[PDB]
């Protein structure tokens, strides 16, 4: 039950991919690769970076991977460009589907909700002052389609439910999306504006921004 799933290309090889860049407040902990282009491995900040010896990646102890820039050495900057490319598809792929199951659903005021499979789209600004619930089998799928900005308040969290899975669901979002202290979040976020995750935030999922990610002390989890 639920849309197609959105195609991530090379995107779907990162935990998070920008293109101006990517902060961290330490200590973050993300699992998978972070990459950024065409931003440089300058506006990596506050990785403390370790170039690899072949000049292609870099380490940080905030990351299990790979960091690359779009300044490292080939064929990394190929890679990122694709990979950006990729993005850019997957986010107009998931904002033009049509027949959505739900529209305009609770006004965008997800706290106390459980959200079914299906395609979501809201006009309007969503978010969540409680937390919410997400409940499906392991191959349903959910995409949000939100054209205002997306915020989860601090502390609260969405939980799968039912076998729903991370990886199978996508947010698309126009406006900048705040995740807020200790908040917890799922799914695939594809951006058009900054990302935070703010002190202590956690993710379960993936961030595609065409903008920059401003992670503080955040546990990032690629899904």
């Amino acid at each position: 039950a639920g849309p197609s799933a959105v195609p991530l290309g090379t995107a779907g090889n990162y935990v998070i991919l920008a293109s101006t860049g990517v902060s961290t407040v330490p200590q973050s902990v993300i699992t998978g690769a972070v990459g950024v282009s065409p931003g440089t491995a300058a506006s990596l900040t506050g990785f403390s970076l370790i170039l690899s010896g072949t000049g292609t990646f870099s380490t940080s102890s905030q990351v299990t991977g790979q960091l690359t820039g779009a300044d490292y050495g080939t064929p990394t900057p190929s890679i990122l460009t694709t990979a950006i490319g990729d993005m850019g598809t997957a986010y107009i792929n998931a904002a033009t589907r049509s027949g959505p199951d739900f529209l305009e659903i609770y006004t965008g005021a997800l706290g106390g909700t459980t959200l079914l499979p299906g395609l979501y789209k809201w006009t309007s600004s969503v978010g969540a002052s409680a937390d919410f619930t997400i409940s499906g089998t392991s191959t349903d799928t959910w995409i949000f389609q939100i054209d205002g900005t997306l915020d989860v308040a601090t502390g609260k969290q969405i939980t799968l439910v039912g076998g729903a899975q991370a990886k199978n669901i996508i947010w698309v979002v126009a406006g900048a999306v705040n995740i807020e202290v200790g908040a917890k979040f799922e799914g695939t976020i594809l951006a058009k504006t900054a990302v935070t995750f703010k002190t202590g935030s956690s993710l379960n999922g993936r961030i595609l921004a065409q903008t920059s990610v401003a992670l503080q002390s955040a546990t990032i989890v690629e899904k």
